[PDB]
């Protein structure tokens, strides 16, 4: 991988692994969103990182408060795939991480993703808005005008999602994350979560239709030690459906989400 | 990925990545499995391929009977790891798959691997042995000498495992497979029982210890739909005996051992 010619965006080729594919001998979307996560720490770790200087100093984290992903053709076993990948700044609320999948002998659009990144404190997990200081530091590595993945202005990454109501149509109780699902801090990786929202999709969906969407947001974490229940409600040859994930107890939000499925 | 120049072994390099590490910022024992896999699995297509004509119109497949592995450094976060492997018959009783890991920097062997393959019907699920037809398509990709990732007499990698007994001094229950944990034709990928395996293990131990050697006998197979309890009790540098069933009527699946230095 590396940073393009103007050094204010980053591209890197993969391999799709044996171990990656689904049924299909295409790639999962959770390897997809493994591929994302992978493409963005490799662009923060080349441009000096992706905590800045003043957030060190402040125990400052940037966190993920939203993600959508959206897959045209989901590349093959043995197939080389190459992401690019930028950020971009949104004034005091947050920043966002951009992401256009293609396919590296085509040169074709197979995928792009967005995603809301929100300041919180370390210890206390108490969000904030982005001071001037920590914008100013992290604007050098941005472009100027907007870049979008998703420019539309009415596109489905920026919809209002509402709460499943009980009862849920499809559930996937008891889940709990292994020490896999853990990152190197151990906190559970975020693509976990888009592995427990699918949990609760029949398999007869996943067997007839493709992953078109999905859009996610976070407004929990789960604890290692934690136990989760996914919940899923049609709401539509195309199927829609609204996702739910709690706390397996007191039923406490931690995500909430809607998933696109076209008929293969 | 390519295979070497007498085309007897198959060699690859991979980067390691964020996602692939743990709380050390070194490849997890998954992390590495995997990409024994995936090495396995490039060889196997390489040199035309791993069921052969024969196992193909005899619905016969090859399934991993015993898996060991040795490490003696995790590669770090970024860092490239080579790994070479290769494949060797074992008369009747089946076949076998070798791995070596080493450091692309430096040159040095950080690992090392083995796997027992037995044969088996795919339908009715009935071990074999492997007949003639299959020992001589299978003989033109194997070195013809022995050549083996563990040659000592008498190492860990065939050592006989014991049955652990009730009550189990260390237990994770309900573990469940999802989606993520089956490989293309559906069946649980056999890197999430390794997984499965250390659960029981306490956070105390992960956090103080490296795993040095996890060696791992697959007795039946986890469906889909299956929920297995993970058990573990302390056989002694820290030994212990694990021991994976189906939570309900208590069905072996798998049984092994860990070793563990201090960091
Ligand atoms: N953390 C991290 C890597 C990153 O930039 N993005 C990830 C996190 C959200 C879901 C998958 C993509
Ligand atoms: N299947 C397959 C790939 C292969 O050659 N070996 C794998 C399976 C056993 C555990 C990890 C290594």
């Amino acid at each position: 991988g590396s940073l393009t010619e103007d050094g204010l965006s980053y591209k890197e080729k993969f391999v799709v692994r044996s171990y990656e594919v689904g049924s299909n001998k295409t790639a999962t979307v959770e390897t997809i969103a493994n591929l994302l996560q992978e493409v963005g720490c490799n662009h923060a770790q080349s441009v000096g990182f992706a905590t800045t200087t003043t957030m060190r100093k402040l125990h400052l984290i940037w966190v993920t408060a939203r993600m959508h992903i959206e897959i045209y053709k989901y590349p093959a076993w043995g197939d080389v795939v190459e992401i690019e990948t930028w950020c971009q700044s949104e004034g005091r609320i947050g920043t966002r991480r951009d992401w256009i999948l293609k396919d590296s002998v085509t040169g074709e659009v197979t995928g792009r993703a967005t995603s809301k990144w929100v300041m919180m404190n370390q210890d206390t997990r108490r969000l904030q808005k982005v001071s001037d200081d920590v914008r100013d530091e992290y604007l050098v590595f941005c472009p100027q005008e907007p870049r979008l993945a998703f420019p539309e202005e009415n596109n489905r990454s920026l919809k209002k999602i509402p709460k499943l109501e009980d009862p849920a149509q499809y559930s996937m109780i008891g889940l709990k994350p292994r020490r896999a699902d853990l990152d190197m801090n151990q906190h559970v990786n975020n693509v976990t979560y888009i592995g427990w929202v699918l949990e609760s999709i029949p398999q007869e969906i996943v067997d007839t239709h493709e992953l078109q969407v999905i859009t996610l947001d976070y407004r929990r974490e789960c604890q290692q030690d934690d136990v989760v229940d996914s919940l899923t409600t049609t709401t539509s040859n195309d199927s829609q459906f609204l996702h739910l994930l709690r706390l397996s107890g007191d039923g406490q939000e931690i995500n909430r989400g809607t998933t696109l499925w076209r008929k293969k």
